């Protein structure tokens, strides 16, 4: 056990980088080149891949695609990821019928919301709407990993704080609000993307 | 840098709806997941006038990034893709509060053609999608349809004058215009990352 695996942040800069050589057709690459694509000194690269030993390599570089899988399977690609959505409303079922996500291993196993007349109808093919007042027993007994908080901005902290408390690993979250957990979230904000697209347009100007 | 500025409007106006006066840079540091010596660094750019005590000003940073943000201009939206996304997005309200307002919704399908995807909008043929961008002026184009028609759907607003794209398909966009991305997957993936950095 000498050869130490790399750290988190290297192993997400290789992959989304032979992500890209993959696109591109690219089937072997060099440390040289992985040092000048990710500006990273060479050395570098040639010690944290050698984690993979032969396997990593082809040729006078490396296999790009055995690389991809590899490191895709230390970043847990090919696990299959548990969510539940809580809030059945526009957004909610949205993502319930959001079926490509799927194809990539998120499996939305339950969504929830506090509405009787939501409670109980399908909000996709397969998927029932849960009373969330079952929200916590649910997540723990399913072993549920992530949750999507997809309701008003006035209910997300608290939403946020039932999830962490039964046992969620993260959350991404739509409400406009940002929430304060242990667990890491990601935030999704249609109107913050927007901020962000309009002030890259009007910068242009000159 | 843009992405940061956002982070802080977007902050900011929830801690006005709020109430709040003034905020620490602790306290901005646990909503916004940076170091509060980063979030200092980033806020001295606006000088003394930012500050309150050792803390911020919440109402004089709300104003000043807003100001830098242009939030005050409305911005006129086409969605491309009438199904699950494009129907989603048409129908998010308080985005159209925020001065993104959405004039029209485009889908090659006859079944969708013609039914309204949200209260007071109708969805058209894509075939029309240049003729309508260039009569009505249109900014932004929102992309939802799948990976595979996004790029020729990009070509297709940037030759009628888009000036800008935002884009819900998994793929990279090659076009002129500022393009950013929302793919639930890869923010989902995102996540997962530090999830098993966290757990190892």
């Amino acid at each position: 056990e000498k050869i130490p695996k790399p750290v988190s942040k290297r192993l997400v800069s290789y992959y989304m980088c032979l992500e890209r050589l993959l696109d591109e057709g690219v089937e072997v690459v060099s440390s040289e080149e992985l040092a000048r694509r990710l500006d990273l000194k060479a050395s570098q690269i040639r010690k944290d891949l050698s984690y993979f030993g032969e396997f990593g390599k082809r040729g006078v570089g490396y296999n790009v695609e055995h690389l991809y899988d590899a490191i895709g399977e230390i970043l847990g690609v090919k696990k299959e990821w548990k969510l539940v959505v809580v809030g059945a409303g526009n957004i909610g079922r949205a993502v319930a019928n959001y079926t490509v996500m799927k194809e990539k291993g998120f499996r939305i196993i339950g969504i929830f919301d506090s509405d009787p007349s939501k409670i109980g109808k399908e909000a996709a093919p397969g998927l029932t709407v849960s009373d969330v007042s079952e929200l916590e027993k649910f997540v723990e007994e399913h072993g549920v990993e992530i949750g999507v908080i997809a309701v008003p901005a006035e209910h997300a902290q608290e939403i946020a704080e039932r999830l962490e408390k039964a046992g969620i690993k993260g959350i991404l979250n739509f409400a406009p609000v940002k929430i304060k957990v242990s667990v890491p979230v990601e935030n999704i904000d249609i109107t913050a993307s927007l901020r962000v697209l309009t002030f890259e347009i009007v910068r242009r100007n000159s």
